[PDB]
């Protein structure tokens, strides 16, 4: 009982749909039937290195273990073999039960341009959080990163969006994620950036700030504050306790950190393309900071940045403004949820929902008929 097709209706550009679409190609070959529509695979693109050639011939794909995605190391991570390396392996099988298909002949293997990118295929590799960055220093591993998205650059032309990379140590809490703001993360970025670019890939910077899903543990061992939109709403008992066992409340953010944020979103965006990245995504969903923001039952600030659509939405328009203004808009694309009821979201349970999201794909295409239209839209789909 819900759908994303009413960002169809109002939003005239490209799409990106994410979810559950690996062991579905019936419902893929229906949703590449709109041309400007793209799929992500999530899963399945840890689990195959070459998912999209195994994607376009209907090929058998390997399972994914849930143990390896958050770990720390090279097992589950760049030891994944592509289907030749899986066939002088032996078997003792795959997959289970499963029908693949041909998509070759669909459109998902057609030519199509996102921002200053040639794709030859619209398969796109959504955000992916591995758990494997370097701590202290919020480092990239210099050990298997590299290898890692080089191996799933292997079709020429591979649109890649990256892990949520930090762009601020008080937009932080995980330390085992990326960052962004420092040289030393900009290093290891650059000879990721360059690795992929090598293989005539592109590759894309999701800019994450966790919000209050962040750990206040680890925020007040560095002294930064655990911050939300409002003060008086909590994820769940875990996160409220940890707030104030660690002697760190949270924190309803004023203008001015705001401004701050916005800044650290500009900084981190423009070291990302000084890195030598295609352009980077806005990560307004799956309930952090600016879905936060947005979602009411998180929201219950009076002031200019909450207490209607229009102000819950301000602060996510804010930061794309910004960074159009930047970098430009040709290298900013947005990613949403609308029916995530992740990280403690509203998703289908509020009836305003779809109006707050259509207000914002609204301003986004009004946005676009000024002559500055995003790249892309991300969606994650409903389940
Ligand atoms: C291990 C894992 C990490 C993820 N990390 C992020 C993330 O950092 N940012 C984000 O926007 N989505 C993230 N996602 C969600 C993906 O973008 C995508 O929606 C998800 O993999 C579901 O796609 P699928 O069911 O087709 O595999 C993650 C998903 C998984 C499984």
């Amino acid at each position: 009982g819900g759908s994303n097709d009413f960002v169809y209706s109002i939003w005239k550009g490209p799409v990106i749909r994410a979810g559950n679409f690996a062991l579905h190609p019936e419902v893929v070959r229906e949703e590449v039937k709109d041309k400007r529509t793209l799929i992500g695979y999530g899963r399945f693109f840890i689990s195959n290195p070459d998912l999209v050639d195994r994607l376009e011939k209907g090929l058998p794909l390997n399972k994914y273990d849930r143990d390896t995605f958050y770990q720390m190391s090279a097992h589950g991570y760049i030891d994944y073999p592509t289907y030749e390396e899986a066939l002088k392996l032996g078997w003792s099988s795959f997959v289970k039960d499963f029908k693949p298909q041909a998509l070759g002949d669909t459109n998902l293997f057609k030519p199509i341009k996102i921002g200053n990118n040639e794709l030859l295929h619209r398969a796109v590799i959504p955000p992916l959080t591995r758990m494997r960055a370097l701590h202290p220093g919020n480092i990239p591993n210099r050990d298997w990163a590299v290898e890692y998205y080089t191996q799933r650059a292997q079709r020429p032309g591979t649109m890649i969006i990256t892990e949520g990379a930090f762009i601020s140590p008080q937009a932080g809490g995980y330390d085992n994620a990326p960052g962004v703001w420092s040289e030393e993360q900009m290093v290891e970025w650059t000879k990721i950036f360059n690795a992929i670019h090598e293989k005539k890939s592109f590759v894309w910077v999701q800019l994450w700030v966790l919000g209050w899903a962040a750990f206040p543990d680890n925020l007040a061992r560095d002294g930064l504050r655990y911050d939300s939109a409002s003060d008086n709403v909590f994820m769940d008992a875990e996160q409220e306790a940890k707030a104030k066992k660690a002697n760190n409340p949270q924190h309803s953010l004023t203008k001015d950190e705001i401004k701050q944020y916005i800044k650290e979103y500009v900084q981190a965006a423009k070291n990302s393309i000084a890195a030598g990245a295609d352009g980077v995504e806005i990560h307004s969903a799956n309930g952090y900071l600016l879905n936060q923001f947005l979602d009411p039952h998180s929201n219950t600030r009076t002031d200019e940045y909450g207490g209607s659509i229009e102000n819950r939405a301000r602060f996510t328009l804010e930061v794309v403004d910004a960074l159009v203004e930047a970098i430009g808009h040709e290298k900013v694309g947005l990613r949403l949820s609308p029916y995530g009821v992740f990280n403690s979201m509203s998703g289908g349970a509020e009836t305003g929902i779809v109006a707050q999201y259509a207000y914002v794909a609204g301003e986004l295409e009004k946005r676009a008929k000024a002559g500055k239209r995003l790249a892309f839209v991300h969606l994650v789909e409903p389940r």
